[PDB]
């Protein structure tokens, strides 16, 4: 047992009750102490207090229950980062009703596909989103109502949060006695994410052991409420999620960028007074290099997170050392685990890990080929097991289960060895996956349309290494036999075909053969497209 890592206890307990019950009995407290702020969007200089975040959460919550919603149907949240998008979750919770959130840029057929998995009866959507929820509705008859979230009246002739609330309470509804529902928190499903796609059902349990990690002093924020912090991460994703969902709980305010301003994530810190930024490693070059930076009162900024995606070593602590931080904190995580199962512990820092195991988890390295588990210092395939792992993916037991195993192990696909100290490192990625500015680009897609082709005779897609992007999309083309054709035309071919997110902005390497085995080789086609540029 010397080889598998354990998280400590937690230094914060685990909660009674539902998430939601959890959720609602801390925000019911933050809503009676006058002034405290829930959200503030950093753009447009709005806020929404506690006070009435919860109310408006409140009031969604019985709403749904008496539009008939119980713990057998699930809710779509369908929106762009904004002030709003928590209130129908929360509510939602509140409840035992399941939220499934769709990336709001998502196409027509994904989103089909992936509220084909969900199921909802109830749709929430933005402005936005609304003309893409309406062509979808079509096909999916189990929707029977579209609300709109970025509207205070109707609008379109669909009902808007608000109305949609009015028409459902009975008349002089009290918020404050509202009582959430209690349920079996480990078969009721809190969230199902999508996973690119599948449906990742994750219980209230797994939330209640994030609830405990994010208050944890040490592998978390300590709970003074009478804290502010700045979040850039969607909120449709597992890292913005339940970063969001712990920071409400910990009765934070929650400031918000949709869009990153170098003149804006400077001065948003120092007027909000920021104590702890919440960041993809893409902003930290920016962060590590700009020079207007020098000049605010930032003495209030305590703490620097990233997570989602490899940071540099050498990055973080550059920018660690501009901003007189211990260095960078970090949290690893996937989708199936809810949440960073790998987390920076404060006070232990130390450059180039993501950190340790958090509280409840276990952790191993298994080699590559044999899969014995490894020692100290060995490079392998990392796995994880503990509470937060998913219930499963959704009516896909056979993915379920070959992902996770008959002890619970998930195999993450990503490679990485422990050090002497129990701090983990990684340095590799087994599986195809690409992540470019923080989107999740699934190869097989690309691979698909490249094989179309009439002059593509075979085609592997990877990720390639892009300092301001993370990664990528490029592939490795293999011309048939006597055809003929280009770099350029390979990429606007491919352009025409797809979404902004999955073009193939890392270009194009023809070579005789995609490095394969008895299934691509991911690795042998990132090392082909680096050995380029
Ligand atoms: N820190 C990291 N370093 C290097 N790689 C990282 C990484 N995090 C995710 N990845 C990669 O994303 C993959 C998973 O992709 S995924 O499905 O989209 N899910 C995620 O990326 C994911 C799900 S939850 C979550 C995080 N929660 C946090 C809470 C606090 C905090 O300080 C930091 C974090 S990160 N991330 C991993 O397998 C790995 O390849």
């Amino acid at each position: 047992a010397k080889n598998i890592k354990k998280g400590p206890a937690p230094f914060y307990p685990l909660e009674d009750g539902t998430a939601g019950e959890q959720l609602h009995k801390a925000m019911k407290r933050y809503a009676l102490v006058p002034g405290t702020i829930a959200f503030t969007d950093a753009h447009i200089e709005v806020n929404i207090t506690y006070a009435e975040y919860f109310e408006m959460s409140v009031r969604l919550a019985e709403a749904m229950k008496r539009y008939g919603l119980n713990t057998n149907h699930r809710i779509v949240v369908s929106s762009e980062n904004s002030l709003q998008f928590f209130m129908p979750v929360l509510g939602a919770l509140f409840i035992g009703v399941a939220v499934a959130p769709a990336n709001d840029c998502y196409n027509e057929r994904e989103l089909l596909n992936s509220m084909n998995i969900s199921q909802p009866t109830v749709v929430f959507v933005s402005k936005k989103g609304l003309q893409k929820i309406l062509n979808v509705q079509k096909k999916l008859p189990i929707i029977q109502k579209i609300i709109i979230m970025d509207s205070k009246t109707d609008y379109q002739g669909f009902q808007s949060m608000y109305t949609f609330v009015t028409s459902h309470l009975p008349p002089g509804f009290n918020e404050y006695d509202f009582v959430p529902e209690s349920f079996d928190r480990d078969k009721t499903i809190a969230l199902i994410m999508n996973s690119s796609p599948k449906g990742v059902a994750l219980p209230h349990r797994a939330l209640a052991v994030r609830f405990s990690h994010a208050r944890d002093p040490i592998f978390g924020n300590q709970i003074a409420p009478d804290t502010a912090i700045l979040s850039v991460v969607p909120f449709h994703h597992g890292f913005g999620m339940f970063t969001t969902l712990g920071y409400l709980i910990s009765g934070f305010r929650v400031v918000l960028m949709y869009r990153f301003e170098e003149e804006l994530f400077l001065r948003s810190l120092q007027d909000y007074k920021i104590q702890s930024a919440l960041l993809v490693p893409t902003l930290f070059s920016f962060l590590a290099k700009s020079t207007l930076i020098d000049k605010y009162d930032l003495s209030n900024l305590h703490e620097i997170a990233s997570g989602g995606a490899p940071l540099s070593k050498e990055v973080g602590e550059a920018v660690a050392k501009r901003f007189h931080l211990p260095g960078i904190r970090q949290g690893y995580g996937l989708t199936e685990t809810t949440s960073a199962i790998l987390i920076t512990p404060k006070g232990d820092d130390k450059p180039g890990a993501v950190g340790k195991v958090v509280p409840f988890f276990e952790a191993k390295v298994v080699d590559l080929d044999t899969g014995k588990t490894l020692g100290v210092n060995q490079r392998g395939e990392l796995s994880v097991r503990g509470p937060m792992i998913m219930s499963g993916y959704v009516n896909n037991p056979e993915a379920t289960n070959a992902l996770i195993d008959k002890d619970g192990w998930l195999h993450s696909g990503d490679i990485a060895y422990w050090d002497e100290d129990e701090h983990f490192f990684i340095v590799d990625r087994l599986k195809s996956l690409i992540k470019y500015k923080g989107c999740q680009v699934a190869p097989a897609e690309l691979e698909s349309i490249l094989l179309q082709h009439p002059n593509i005779f075979d085609a592997g897609v990877a990720g390639l290494p892009d300092d301001d992007a993370g990664e990528l999309p490029a592939a490795v083309v293999v011309l048939e036999h006597g055809k003929t054709m280009t770099e350029k035309e390979i990429v606007d071919y491919v352009a025409s075909q797809v979404t902004t997110a999955k073009k193939l902005r890392g270009g194009v390497v023809f070579v005789d053969e995609v490095p394969k085995g008895l299934k691509l080789d991911a690795r042998k086609i990132r090392e082909i497209l680096i050995k380029a540029k």
